[PDB]
């Protein structure tokens, strides 16, 4: 029996390098999209990856209500190129780039997220500061990370160029109508430097290796169809849709700033809807649109609104004033006389006490329906055309408090992408079809394998190690036609007196292709056939 | 289990109780409470008690 | 060793205390004696006691 020795190894002297950390300051140029360029040219550089971006962020003065999103610093990127003399080597969308990153938390808590730059900061002189200058650092996830030294890119003594293109501001900025954005948009710029690890090899022995590169396909407004052509070597497939808010003021009710559960969303925006919901008032409350409904508690504290029984209780009521209620807040309907989505009828008991000293009521517990879906309509779909009613009876001092919110990254049709507005799902690689499903079965699995929590509906064709063997692919059949990637789905059905049902999607097709690297003459890529 | 010895009392597991009386809805609202409480006593089945 | 709890009486390990007065002596003079007592009782340390 010769038995494999598992106490002992041989070790392996390896190739002689030395390691260093480098930084370098970019060349930036600019409806004037901001880019910055770095160039990397150095004789004793002979491979590099670990590509991370600095961003710094400056002092944010004056008033208004201003925060920043959460992961700022990868929600500033529209694109990142890498490039030598023999064209792109690699490049990836803003998007994609966060997706491939959403699992690293640490590198998701560097690029920005914390209370002080994702609180909602309030100003109150024009000379007040909301915001201190911070700096946020962008982890650029390359293929050339997997295997450390053993998947670097080689530079073969050529000089390799790093271009991030900048999204502009108003994406990373939430904020609302008192914020003076004009003059905070002329001033922001962008202040970039860039850092990666490179090695001094001596005597480097260089071999052609594999790549992967994304490439990204958007359907038209609301078509639930899209296709991805000259595919010939793919490793997988993801589909995922967004929403499109060009239709609207991308102005919401509420934002819970730098809580990030479903429940603290649906607790903001219940804590907005709750001072206009709820009055304690010296007769018939004053200072709302002529179709709102305030109706006074009765004793046993039971308001009805059409089969809705509200249960309302405050304390410490003054005897010169009565409990009111609202019974239309938010009110949406399609036909005069039909089925109406009132956002009053989705509580059922409201408690709590009112302060004689701050003439406010103090809520205590609040037993409600409201869901996600609720706290991502815009507040310009509560007063489309549409809409037979009038949809906002708010006041104005809450209609004042709506931000404004232009976050790149959303997938789906709320916050959190939550809700599933695909019932089937369907692949069509040339004619035939090449996967089927009708539950989420495809994200479950892109969610097992890769153990992630935010997973899309994926198709993997590739269960190789990475870099040790060539990955697996869908190949293409020419003569047969297969050498393009269909995708039609089927959208979820919802009902057409709420108003989510007339956010328009868009649907995200994403293709990894396989590339060849070769090293002659500098560095070139080639896309495998 | 035996009539005048050791006893085992829920009651005493508390030392300080403070809360608030709401005319409205006819309960106290109870606000910090100190206690002795452990995850053994939540598992203890009912019929175990009588 | 509790202040309230349970304790350890050698009272209690008597159930029946029969006998005669003496005028004479004017001391109990004891019969039959009913009680619980046990070696450990007998092997129990006075320090022990206090």
């Amino acid at each position: 029996i010769k038995r494999s020795n598992v106490f002992a190894v041989d070790s392996q002297i390896p190739t002689l390098y030395m390691p260093q950390y480098i930084s370098l300051s970019g060349v930036m140029t600019n409806d004037n999209q901001a880019i910055a360029s770095f160039e990397i040219r150095d004789q004793y550089i002979t491979a590099l990856n670990h590509l991370v971006l600095s961003l710094e962020l400056p002092e944010v003065k004056g008033m208004g209500r201003f925060g920043y999103v959460p992961y700022v610093g990868y929600k500033c990127i529209n694109h990142v190129s890498i490039s030598s003399c023999n064209g792109v080597i690699w490049e990836i969308e803003g998007e994609e780039l966060y997706n491939n990153c959403i699992n690293n938390t640490i590198a998701l808590k560097h690029s920005g997220y914390s209370s002080e730059l994702n609180d909602i900061s309030i100003g109150l002189t024009p000379n007040d500061t909301i915001k201190e200058p911070s700096t946020v650092y962008v982890y650029i996830k390359t293929p050339f990370d997997v295997e450390d030294t053993f998947s670097s890119l080689k530079l073969s003594d050529s000089k390799i160029t790093v271009t991030v293109t900048f999204n502009p501001v108003s994406d990373i900025v939430i904020r609302d109508s008192s914020f003076d954005f004009e003059t905070f948009n002329k001033e922001f710029v962008y202040v970039p430097e860039l850092s990666f690890i490179g090695y001094m090899v001596k005597n480097v022995q260089i071999k052609p290796s594999f790549i992967e590169k994304p490439r990204r396909v958007i359907g038209q407004i609301n078509q639930p169809t899209a296709t991805v052509t000259e595919v010939h070597a793919a490793t997988s497939l993801s589909v995922y849709t967004k929403p499109y808010y060009g239709n609207t003021d991308n102005k919401f009710i509420s934002y819970p700033g730098y809580s990030q559960d479903e429940k603290d969303y649906i607790d903001a925006y219940v804590s907005r809807l709750l001072d206009d919901l709820v009055i304690v008032s010296d007769g018939p409350p004053t200072g709302y649109p002529e179709s709102a409904e305030i109706v006074e508690v009765p004793e046993d504290g039971i308001v009805s609104i059409q089969d809705a029984d509200v249960y309302v209780k405050i304390d410490n009521v003054p005897d010169n004033m009565s409990v009111y209620l609202h019974t239309n807040l938010l009110m949406f309907g399609t036909r005069k006389n039909s089925f109406i989505y009132n956002i009053s009828k989705k509580f059922s008991a409201i408690t709590g006490t009112y302060s004689d000293a701050t003439k406010r009521t103090i809520f205590a517990h609040i037993s409600h329906s409201i869901n996600i879906i609720d706290t991502s309509i815009p507040v310009s779909l509560w007063t489309s055309q549409r809409n037979v009613y009038n949809g906002d009876n708010r006041s104005a001092e809450s209609k004042a408090k709506d931000l404004f919110i232009n976050d790149p990254f959303i997938k789906g049709i709320d916050f959190k992408n939550k809700t599933d507005i695909i019932s089937r799902l369907e692949v069509r690689f040339g004619n035939d079809v090449l996967y089927s499903e009708n539950g989420p079965i495809s994200r479950i699995y892109n969610e097992l394998l890769t153990k992630s929590n935010n997973g899309t509906r994926t198709l993997t064709f590739n269960f190789t190690p990475k870099i040790f063997f060539r990955p697996t692919t869908i190949t293409a059949n020419v003569s047969r036609g297969k050498d393009k990637l269909s995708v039609r789905v089927v959208y979820s059905t919802m009902d057409v007196n709420h108003p989510i049902y007339y956010v328009q999607k868009q649907l995200v097709v994403v293709c990894n292709d396989l590339y060849k690297v070769s090293y002659d003459q500098g560095v070139s890529i080639t896309k495998i056939m």
